[PDB]
């Protein structure tokens, strides 16, 4: 005797990080064909479609993140510029700007960066080319645009 590994692992089984509420920016994994960070950005009206960007710093890219439900690893999601106002998913498999309510995402992480899902796990965050100014799209699991990053402000 003299080592274990029946129960426990590393790099996968070992993680450090949860999330915290907070100011955060979400963008996309694969990153920009520019090389540099593919985040989300807000169209700057509501009831409408949601878009990716190479990142700049704007507070159209910035974003505000709250805990909902640990439980779910749910959280709100709002913009830095209208924290009056949400983001949620509607017809045509598209994130959409939303009335303050109860909208929520699952953020989870992983062996490398994060995913994000609806709340019911039904769907997930992905991208179509993941180019800059795309407009991102929601469905099953992607093969290559699957996975996100949420990091601070």
């Amino acid at each position: 005797m003299g080592h274990h590994h029946h129960h426990h692992h590393h790099s996968g089984d070992s993680p450090a990080v949860t999330l915290s509420a907070g100011n955060y920016i979400i963008y996309n994994r694969v990153l920009s064909p520019r090389g540099e960070k593919l985040a989300l950005t807000y169209p700057g009206r509501q009831r409408t479609p949601v878009t990716v960007s190479p990142l700049d710093g704007s507070s159209e890219q910035a974003w505000i993140l709250r805990s909902y439900d640990s439980n779910s690893n749910t959280w709100t999601i709002s913009p830095v510029g209208s924290p009056n106002s949400q983001i949620g998913w509607g017809a045509g498999n598209v994130p959409v700007v939303l009335p303050p309510n109860n909208y929520v995402w699952t953020l989870t992480l992983t062996s490398g960066g994060y995913n994000i899902q609806d709340g019911k796990r039904t769907v997930s965050w992905s991208l179509n080319n993941a180019t800059a100014g795309e407009e991102v799209s929601i469905g099953a699991d992607a093969t290559f645009s699957g996975r996100w990053v949420i990091e601070k402000v």
